[PDB]
C-alpha cells in the first residue's frame, strides 16, 4: 500500500508537484540545481503511495552535505535535511516518523556525526531528536537617531553592485564560515542562487545594494511595500573594524529610517551606539537545530572551554546507551560504558548544548537534563559555553 | 542665577508638580510614602529659578536605600535614583549633569558601593557611569497551543486574592530576592504599593488575582481593552516545582487567548513546552542599570565562577583609578597600583559587566572595553559568567 | 476531597472570586439578585477542593428558570444554564462534566422539557447534548447612504429617557416574547438590570437612549471609543410597522455614520433599504444552545408545518431511547417504542432542529442525522420548519 | 443628440477604453474571447456622443448566453447582463436606463424567460426588475483548530497539477451545475480562462493547485500578501463524502493557517467540524441577480416543493400581469386572470423568491410582497424552497 523509498527518474514530476504546492518560495528551476549539487547518491526519500511506476508520490525528504563549523573552529561533515514535505491528502499516517527514522539511518551509516535543518514548525523535530541550537533575532534600529558611541572603532568601505564582486564575498564569507560556530560552507551553486535573488524582480523584491570592506561585506535591499526601511539580507565580518564600518555605512543611508537585520544575540551592533536601545529586537527565535547522530564522535569532535578544569563524569541519552565523558585541557575523551549515569538527558537536548547557545543549567531547571550534582551541571555549562559565540550562516 | 540644594518643606508640592508634569505613572498620593520611607535624609536634590525660599522647582533627583543582591548570594547596600527630572523650561542647562555629581558626591561620601537606576531613555545614563545591568524579555504565550513536555515537572497552587495572602507573598518574595542576583529587598512600605494597587480602578486597570504555590507566586490582570490577553505583573519562584505548576496554571485560564509577562533571558518557560516558540518573545529592553562606585569594593564583594581557574590581571577604569585583580576560588582581590594596564574600559563598562548580564568578549567587540589578550578575555567572561543567572526585581 | 454540592452561605465568596476571575463581565452587587431571584433551590452547584467548611470553590454552574417559546407559540418552562466555571488550576479533570451530569440529574427530576445555554466557546457542550439552535447576525448599516424602499411601510414614535418607561418597554417585549420562538419570559430583577445599564458609566458605556413606539422600541447608545457609531442594545417590535418605524428614527441619527445591531437571519431590515447591501452583515455565530431533556415531552410540545402532509417515523437518539413519531395538522405525537429506527441521531442534533435554524437535509450532509429514506429528511425539512422564524431574546 | 445602437467593428477601441476605465479587473487579451463566443450577434449595444463614423463611446451593455439550473434540475434559456459602464462624463443621463430598455426587449423578443447579472452595486439593478436571488457566504476557517466530528464521512482524493485534469474537472463540474439551483453550463471557452489563470503572475496571483476525487474538486493557491492563508477559487462537490473528504485535505495543508472560501448559506462545513465556530462568516452578500422575464413560462419551468399540499392564488406582478397560480404535486400552472389578486409584489422581488434563497414571509415583512393571507405565505415559502440548497456558479 504504502512504499517509502529512494527516488527513480519516476518520481520527479511526483517530487516537484509536492515541492511547488507545499513550499510557497520553491520554483521548478531554481530548485533543480540544488538537489543535484547539494544531494549524495541516496539522499534523498520518497514516499510512494501504492506500487507501480508512477505511483503518486505522497511525501519527500532529503539530506544535503554540508560542512559544519562548531566550537573550537573545527568543521564537521554535515547531514542537512531539507524538502520535507507530506502530501496534505496523507497527514498523520506516520509518514514523517518514517522518512526520518530512513534519513537517520543512511546518516548514521554515511558515518555523519550530526544531522540539521530548519524547522518549518517549533513542535516537530524535538520527538526525532533535533534540539535548536542557535537562535536568531530579528534586528531593527532605527537609523534617525543613531550616533556611534566614542568608543567605536573608525570610507574604508565602498557601495557596489553584488554581481560585480562574487570573488570578493566569496573570500571574505569563507574565512568567515571557517572561523564561527554555526558557519557553513557555501557551495557555488548557492552563490548563483544568492547572486541572481540581487537582481530587482517584477512583482517582487528590489535590486540590492552591497558594502564592501576588505574583511566584510553587507548586502541590503529597500522593502518592497515600506519604502523608509532597508533590510539586510546578509552581513559577513570577519573583524571587529569591519563590521563597525558596514554599520557606519548602513547608518549612513540617510533616505532610510529603519534597518534591519537576522543576527545572533551577541552582535556587538547595540554597544557601538550611544543609545543601545536603538538597536531594538524585534523578533527572537530559534535557527538551525541539531540531531547527535554519534555521541563519542560529537563530543570528541568540539573543543571546550580551557578555562573549566578537568573533570569526568558519565552521560546518558534516553534509548542512545551511556558515555563515560572526559573533558580536560580544552579537549573531550568520549566513550560508551555501562558505568551509573551521573547525568541523563533526550537526545534532542544534547544538540542543543552542542553548540553553545543553549545553557545546561536552564534546561536542567526545566527538568530536560537531570543530575544529582549540582556541581556538574556548572561546570557543563561551563565546558560547552563557545569562545565565539554562535552564528546561523544561511537557511535550507 | 539658579541654585542646587537638599529640598526643605516647602518644596514638596513643587516637586509633584514637576513629576506628574515629567512621569505619566506618578500619582501624588501613592509616592508621598515611598519617597519619604525610602529616600534618605539628604538623599533628595532640587534646583530652582533664583534663590529667596519656595523659589520655583526646575530640577528634581533623589535616591533610595536599597538591597540588591548579586552573584555569590550577596547583598550590597545600593543607592537607586529616581524622580529624576528637569523642567520643560530647563532643559539642556546642565542641571542633569549637576545634579549627578551632586548625588553621587553625597553617595560616595554616604558609604555606597554602588548606584542604580532604571532609563527612561538610552543614552541618558552611560556618560555618567551607569551601564545596563539586566535583561528585560516580554514574553508572550499562546495558552491555546500550548503543551507541557513530558519532561516537565507535574494542583498544588490555589486561585487566590492577593490582599489575603501578603503574608506568603512576602515571604516567597524573601526567598527569591535573597537567591537572585539583581533581587531587591522589597521594603513593607511598597508592599503597601502592590497590595492597594490589585484592586480594579474605574476606567483603569482591572483587579489582579494571584495563584499560589507553597515555593512561588504569580500577579494577573487581564487587559484593560484586550480582553483576551492576561497580563503577569510579576511571577515569583523558588523551585522549578512551583515555577511550573504556576505556568500550568496560566496556560489554565481557558478565557484567555494569550498570556504575556516580564521576564529574563534564562526563563526555562519555553524548554517546558514542546513547542519552544509558543513562548514568543515580543518586546527586548534594558532594565537594571549600574554604577560602580567603588571598584574594589564592588569587585571584592561579589563572588565568581569556580570552573575558571586562578589568575591574575591589571584593570583600568577610565577615571575609576587602577587596580590589580586577581580571581581564584570564587573570590577576588583588588589593589591599587600604577602597573601598566592589561585591560581598559569606560566606568560604565564595569557596572554592565557585574551582575553577569553581558559578557566581556561581546563588549571587546564593540571596543567599549579593551586589551591586547584574547586569552585574559575568556577568562574574564568565564569568571563573571552568574551560576544562578541574572533576573530583575522591580522598576524604581 | 473534590466534593460536589448544591453552595451553602460558607461558599459565597468563593464564587465571587471563582466568577469574577471567570468572566470579564462580572460584576458582585448585580449578580447577587440574578442567583438570588431566579434560580431555583439547588438549581446551583459548586465544587469545592477538599474537606472541611469554607473549602476553596473550584467550579461553579447554575440553572435559571427558563421560559422558552418554541414554534407554534408555545411557551415551554427550561432550565438555562449559566455562570460555568471551573478555576483556572483544576482544569481538565472532569469538573464541567461532573457538574453537567449533577445539574441535569436535577433538570430531569424537575421536569424540565429541555435546557438551554450560550456557550463561550463553540467546541464544549455538544458532548453534552446541546446543540446550537438561534443564529445571531450582526449588522453594520452605513446610514449615510441608507434610503427606505418605496414599499417600506410609513413620526409615530418618539425619543425617550429609557428609565422613565420600563412599562411601556415590559407591555411591549410582553406581547413580543409570547409570539417569537426564541421569545423568553424576563423577570422583574432583570429588567432592574438592564434599566441600571442604561445609565452612562464613568470609563464604561455612555447614557443609552430609547426609541419608543406603540408597538415596540429600541434601546441604543453612542459607543465608548468610535464616537460615529451607534449600538442598538435591543430592539423588539410586534409588528413590521414597528420594526420600519423604529428603523427609520435609527437612520434619523445624523449625527451618526454607522448603526450596529445583532439580529437574527431573518430580520427584514435589507429589504426596506433600496440598497440591500447597506446592512453588511459583519458577524454570524452560533446563540442559544438547546438541550432536549424529555424527548417525547419536548417534541409533543412544539408546533410543525401544517402544509406539510401528515406522516409517521422512529426516531434513534443515540442512547436515548427509540421513539414513535407522528406528525399531522401541524402537531406531534411521540411515544418511546422498540420499532427499527428509521432515522437516528445524536440528541445534540435534535437540540439543533427543534427551532426551525437548522436544516434535517444539511445536518444530514455530514452525517450527523442519519436516515436510508431521502423522502423523510425532505419530510423532517418541512416539518420542522418554524412559520414565525425564530429570533434570540437575551443572553444569559 | 447622443445615439444608441449596435457597436460595429470600429465600437470595438472604444469599448476596451470604456471597460478598462469602470471595471479594475478588466483585460482586454481574456475578454475578446467571451464576448465573441458568449455573446449573441446583437447581444451588445452602446451608446455614442454625436453621429459619424468615430464618435466616442460612452456607454456600453451587453449579455451573453447562459444556461441556469433551477429547482427541479431544470435548465432554463437565460440572458446574463455585462460590461455595463456609462462613462463618468455622462453619469446621470439615463443612459443605463436606456440601455436595459433596449437589451430587455431584446431579451424578451428572443425568447429568454429569464436575465441574470452580478451586481457591481446593490441599489442599482432593482428598479429594473432584477432581485438578489443567491447568497454568497465568504467562509474563513482556522486550519489549526479544526477537527472533524466523530460523525464525519471519510486518501480517496489526490493533490494535482490542475491543468493535467481538464477533463476530469469538466465532467465534475458538469455534474454538479446539472445537480444545483444556481448552476451555469461552464463553455469550452471558460474552462480556457480559468485553465490560464491557474499559472503563476508576477506581481499577481500564485499558482493554483487542485485536490481531485472522484466525485468532487476543489482549487487552491496561496495568499499574494498572506503567506499563511489559503484561498479556494472555487469548489466543486456532487456527493456528501467528496465534499467532506476534500475538506479532510484542505485542513491537510498545515503550512497554512486559513483557508478561506466563497460559498453558499446551507454549506455544511462547519456541521463536520468539533467546533461549528471554526467555520467562520467572515463576509455575506449577495450574488446572482435575477430579472423574471416572463412570469408564466418562468413559474411553469421550475420544479416545487412536493412537501406542500395543493393549492391555488392569484398573483400580480406589478408591471407583470395577474395570474392564477396553482401548485400540484411539485409542479406549476400559472394562467391570466382577473380575479382579484390575492397577493401582489414588484418583478424583482419575484426574482429573489425564485430559486428559493429568500422566504416569502421574510419579503412580506419588508412590505415588498402583500397579502392579508399569512396561510397563504407559509405555502409560498414552503413550495419555492428547494430540495437541493442554491449554490452560486460563477461569477460573469
Ligand atoms: C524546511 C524543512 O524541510 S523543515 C520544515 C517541515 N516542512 C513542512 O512542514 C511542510 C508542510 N507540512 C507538512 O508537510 C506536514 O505537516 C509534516 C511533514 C510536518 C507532517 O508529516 P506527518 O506524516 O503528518 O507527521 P507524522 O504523523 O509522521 O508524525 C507523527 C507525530 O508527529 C506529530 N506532528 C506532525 N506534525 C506536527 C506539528 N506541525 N506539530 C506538532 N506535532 C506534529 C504528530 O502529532 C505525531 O505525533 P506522535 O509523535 O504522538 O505520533
Ligand atoms: C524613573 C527615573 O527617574 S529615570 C528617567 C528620567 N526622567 C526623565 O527623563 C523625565 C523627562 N525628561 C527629563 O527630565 C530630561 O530630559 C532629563 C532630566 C532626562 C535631562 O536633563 P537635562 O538637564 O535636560 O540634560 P543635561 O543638559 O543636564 O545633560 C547633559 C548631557 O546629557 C545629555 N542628555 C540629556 N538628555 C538626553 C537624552 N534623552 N538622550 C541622550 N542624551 C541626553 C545631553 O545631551 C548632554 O549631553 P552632553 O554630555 O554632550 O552635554
Ligand atoms: C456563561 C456560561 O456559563 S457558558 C460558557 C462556559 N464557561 C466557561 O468557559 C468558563 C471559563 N472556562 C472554563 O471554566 C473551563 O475551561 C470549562 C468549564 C469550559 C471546562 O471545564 P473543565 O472541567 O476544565 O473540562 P472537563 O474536563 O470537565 O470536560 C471534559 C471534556 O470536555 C472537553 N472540554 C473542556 N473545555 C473545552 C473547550 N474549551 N473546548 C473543547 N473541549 C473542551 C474536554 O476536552 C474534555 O474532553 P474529553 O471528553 O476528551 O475528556
Ligand atoms: C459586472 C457588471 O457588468 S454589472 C454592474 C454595473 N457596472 C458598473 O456600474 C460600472 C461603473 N458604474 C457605472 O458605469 C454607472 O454608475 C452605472 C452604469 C451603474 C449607472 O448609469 P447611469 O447612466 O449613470 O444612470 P441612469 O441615469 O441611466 O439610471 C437612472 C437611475 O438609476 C439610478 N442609478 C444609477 N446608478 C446608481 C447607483 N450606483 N446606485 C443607485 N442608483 C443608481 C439613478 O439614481 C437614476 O435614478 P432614477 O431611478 O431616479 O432615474
Amino acid at each position: 500500500t504504502v512504499t517509502l523509498c529512494s527516488p527513480t527518474e519516476d518520481d520527479w514530476p511526483g517530487m516537484f508537484l509536492l515541492a511547488a504546492a507545499s513550499f510557497t518560495d520553491f520554483i521548478g528551476p531554481e530548485s533543480a540545481t540544488a538537489w543535484r549539487t547539494l544531494v549524495p547518491t541516496d539522499g534523498a526519500v520518497v514516499v510512494r503511495d501504492g506500487a507501480g511506476p508512477g505511483s503518486e508520490v505522497v511525501g519527500m525528504a532529503l539530506y544535503m552535505d554540508l560542512r559544519l563549523t562548531v566550537p573550537g573552529e573545527v568543521v564537521l561533515p554535515t547531514a542537512g535535511l531539507s524538502f520535507v514535505a507530506v502530501a496534505p491528502t496523507h497527514r498523520r499516517r506516520g509518514l514523517l516518523r518514517a522518512m526520518c527514522a530512513e534519513l537517520h539511518r543512511r546518516i548514521a551509516d554515511s558515518g555523519y556525526p550530526v544531522a540539521a535543518l530548519h524547522a518549518s514548525e517549533g513542535g516537530i523535530y524535538g520527538r526525532f531528536g533535533y534540539g535548536p541550537a542557535t537562535t536568531l533575532h530579528e534586528l531593527t534600529v532605527d537609523r534617525r537617531f543613531a550616533r556611534f558611541h566614542a568608543d567605536a572603532p573608525g570610507s574604508s568601505v565602498r557601495l557596489v553592485r553584488p554581481t560585480e564582486h562574487r570573488g570578493e564575498f566569496e573570500a571574505i564569507y569563507e574565512r568567515w564560515r571557517q572561523q564561527v560556530p554555526g558557519g557553513l560552507l557555501r557551495p557555488q551553486v548557492l552563490w548563483d542562487e544568492l547572486l541572481a535573488e540581487c537582481k530587482a524582480a517584477p512583482g517582487g523584491d528590489r535590486e540590492s545594494f552591497a558594502l564592501l570592506h576588505p574583511d566584510g561585506y553587507a548586502l541590503y535591499r529597500v522593502d518592497r511595500t515600506d519604502l523608509k526601511l532597508a533590510r539586510v539580507s546578509e552581513l559577513r565580518a570577519v573583524t571587529a573594524d569591519a563590521h563597525c564600518a558596514l554599520w557606519r555605512a548602513l547608518i549612513g543611508l540617510d533616505s532610510m529610517e529603519r534597518i534591519s537585520i537576522i543576527t545572533h544575540p551577541q552582535d556587538p551592533l547595540p554597544h557601538l551606539l550611544t543609545d543601545t536601545r536603538l538597536a531594538r529586537t524585534t523578533w527572537r527565535q530559534d535557527g538551525l537545530w541539531l540531531r547527535i547522530m554519534n555521541v563519542p564522535a560529537a563530543l570528541e569532535a568540539r573543543g571546550y572551554a580551557h578555562e573549566v578544569g578537568e573533570f569526568s563524569t558519565v552521560l546518558e541519552v534516553s534509548d542512545g546507551g551511556r558515555f563515560a565523558l572526559k573533558i580536560g585541557d580544552g579537549r573531550a575523551r568520549c566513550t560508551p560504558t555501562d558505568a551509573a549515569a551521573e547525568i541523563e538527558m533526550d537526545r534532542d537536548v544534547l544538540g542543543s548544548l552542542y553548540l553553545g547557545a543553549h545553557r545546561a543549567s536552564t534546561l536542567a531547571a526545566a527538568n530536560r537534563l537531570r543530575t544529582k550534582d549540582s556541581q556538574l551541571l556548572r561546570r557543563l555549562d561551563a565546558a560547552f559555553a563557545s569562545d565565539v559565540p554562535v552564528q546561523t550562516a544561511f537557511e535550507f
